[PDB]
């Protein structure tokens, strides 16, 4: 069941993996929730996304103190939006190693965002050059393509059912995109078509602004993001 822990929820989604959750208003949108992920790796934490806040994000750091009690020894976040990289400061005040796409660390000034301090490069077919995402683990990093954004990246989880959209998917009863102000529409539907590619045995797919669901995510996903074309 979901864990309310201040201001965040917290929901176990397999042994080693929870989903993160945080809030935000957004005047004319409402109190805008945003998932990420955390993993536990033997001894170790790794994290995927911040929260939009420092202060939100110091209080996951606090929720994986008391509930896991293992450093975290990276972090990776998965586009230059706030819901994404907005805690980045209390990362690095953490002492945490932090990665994003070399897109969203150059994009992050103008976004408002501080950039992470490692960035990745992919090669031609999306998968993540090994060397710029070293020791992570089971988290498996793939660039679908432009779609949410430019920069937009995805996670799969070595080892279980899951992989994560992030802003690029929505559930398979979303009535729409979400915010597409930085959207590729002409590529979005492909892109998602390529996430679901990339990571075939992923039967839970997570996403930051849905709660988890089937692949009918992607789908669905795809299916609208056809119409924008
Ligand atoms: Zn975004
Ligand atoms: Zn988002």
């Amino acid at each position: 069941g979901d864990q309310r822990f201040g201001d965040l929820v917290f929901r176990q989604l397999a042994p080693n993996v929870w989903q993160h959750t945080s809030y935000l208003d957004m005047p004319g949108f409402g109190a805008v929730a945003s998932n990420g992920l955390i993993v536990r790796d033997g001894g170790r934490v790794l994290v995927v996304d911040t929260a939009w806040t420092d202060d939100q994000t110091a209080q996951i750091l606090n929720w994986i103190k008391q509930e896991i009690n293992l450093p975290v020894a990276l972090a990776v976040v998965t586009h230059a939006h706030q819901d994404k990289m907005g805690g980045m400061d209390a990362l690095h005040a953490a002492g945490i190693a932090t990665y994003a796409n070399a897109l969203s660390n150059q994009l992050a000034p103008q976004e408002g965002m501080v950039a992470a301090q490692h960035s990745l490069t992919f090669a031609a077919n999306g998968w993540v050059e090994p060397a710029t995402a070293p020791n992570f683990g089971p988290l498996k990093v793939f660039y679908p393509g432009p779609g949410h954004t430019s920069d937009n990246i995805t996670v799969g989880i070595d080892g279980t059912d899951i992989a994560f959209g992030g802003c690029l998917i929505k559930d398979s009863k979303a009535k729409s995109l979400g915010n597409l102000g930085d959207a590729d529409t002409e590529h979005y539907a492909a892109s998602a078509r390529a996430f679901g590619a990339a990571f075939p045995k992923a039967s839970m797919i997570v996403m930051s602004h849905s709660a988890p669901d089937s692949r009918a995510a992607i789908t669905h996903t795809a299916r609208m993001a056809d119409k924008l074309r």
